[PDB]
DNA sequence: GGCATTCATGT
DNA sequence: ACAGAAGCC
């Protein structure tokens, strides 16, 4: 909780914004030695190009500001760090626009944002690992992977960087399997770690997301769900919906993974936010 | 254990 | 759209 840096920065957000939720979300999925989530505090190792360091983000609810502190090694690339924090926290979102379009589904938790990531690859590795297991177990698994293939910081030895596409492509699929996962999944990771290494995996949000996801689902281990939920968190595609999600079929009294594709149409172009509101709004039921 | 979600494939 | 590998009681 002691300033890891001398340089401080401020990012504005447009209320409303449920920070307890956000930080709750990220804390659950917090990978041990990579990131540290607490009450009004989030911290993590960060690689921007060849620059390394620690970032912390402290919300200030009174003045619609997020306070960012950077370690010295991250100063030369401050703007990009801030852009990563902004995509991680959805600071550019216009809640009024989203919520107004979500109509009734927006009402209960209007401060819900779309939790993003800091790195499209990192998000991709996460998307694969958290595939079938519980949110908690993915977290523990991903900590094991990072513990082995992650790079430590020279200035902050209690922090390690999320593993790069390099160390990860050079991974022994069996060493991965030993960290507690199917061969088919260790192989998935390595594939992705290779695509990203050779441009084949888009790091910035593609212009045609549906098209870009087509290409994704042709990856080993990556199907339609894993591809959709990655576009959402990895690219922060805001108009993505998952009709096949287990939790959604449940909230649709006998409805086919095609009938809902037409229901969720009513929430363009904010279907990602709609999806989230459904998950995290218990009281909610379709307008039958 | 036989059965079942649950997401990934392939005809 | 239409039929295999990985907790449930």
């Amino acid at each position: 909780m002691a300033d890891i840096g001398s340089e401080f920065y401020t990012l504005n957000w447009q209320p409303p914004y449920d920070w307890s939720w956000m930080l709750g979300f990220l804390a659950a999925r917090a990978v041990s030695s990579v990131e540290t989530v607490a009450d009004s505090y989030y911290a993590r190792s960060l690689a921007v190009g060849e620059y390394r360091g620690v970032v912390t983000a402290i919300p200030d609810i009174a003045r619609h500001t997020l306070h960012i502190n950077l370690s010295a090694g991250l100063e030369p690339v401050a703007a990009e760090c801030l852009a990563k924090m902004s995509r991680l926290f959805d600071l550019q979102c216009n809640p009024q626009i989203v919520n107004g379009a979500l109509g009734r589904l927006g009402a209960a938790r209007p401060g819900l944002r779309l939790p993003g990531c800091v790195d499209a690859f990192e998000q991709g590795v996460r998307a694969i690992l958290g595939q079938l297991v519980s949110v908690a177990m993915a977290a523990k698994l991903t900590a094991r992977v990072a513990q082995l293939y992650g790079e430590r910081l020279d200035d902050f030895p209690e922090y390690i960087c999320f593993p790069t596409p390099q160390r990860l492509a050079a991974a022994d699929p069996q060493a991965l399997k030993a960290l507690g996962m199917p061969l088919k999944r260790a192989e998935a990771l390595i594939h992705l770690a290779n695509a990203a290494l050779e441009g084949t995996l888009p790091m910035t949000i593609p212009g045609d997301v549906e098209q870009a996801m087509k290409t994704l689902q042709t990856f080993p281990g990556i199907g339609r769900w894993t591809a959709n939920y990655f576009a959402l968190r990895g690219w922060q595609a805001k108009d993505v919906f998952l009709p096949d999600d287990c939790l959604i079929k449940q909230r649709f009294p006998g409805m086919t993974p095609a009938q809902i594709r037409r229901y969720a149409e009513r929430w363009k172009p904010w279907r990602s936010y709609a999806l989230l509101h459904i998950w995290y709004t218990e009281g909610w039921q379709p307008d039958e």
